[PDB]
């Protein structure tokens, strides 16, 4: 009136994985780059940026990476797009073709 019927197996548990970092959702912890909208606030943009996003499009660029490059521009040219569109804004494709690449070298912050 007392056996005992139970089993066991090994098992490791393999599990996948994958490298991918985004703050999909909000409301959460990882609030390291909330706080950086507020720089945003004291940059915003112009009628005329909206230009220089257009060569940027084409190119498959973010207006988040580009919004500090193109003002990267009108710094040196004092507001000037005349110069800086004489090849079509190229400044924008050596910029960002730099900060788009290597993202992950880094210490951390």
């Amino acid at each position: 009136m007392g056996s005992s019927h139970h089993h066991h197996h090994h098992s490791s548990g393999l599990v996948p994985r994958g490298s991918h970092m985004i703050s999909l959702s909000g409301l959460t912890s990882s609030v390291e780059s909330d706080l950086d909208m507020q720089q945003a606030m004291l940059t915003n943009k112009d009628e005329k940026v909206l230009k220089a996003l257009e060569r940027t499009r084409q190119l498959d660029i973010p207006d988040e990476k580009t919004m500090p490059v193109l003002m990267k521009l009108l710094e040196e040219a004092g507001g000037n797009w005349s110069y800086i569109k004489l090849d079509n804004y190229t400044a924008l494709v050596d910029a960002i073709y730099s900060v788009e690449d290597e993202n992950k070298q880094s210490e951390g912050s």
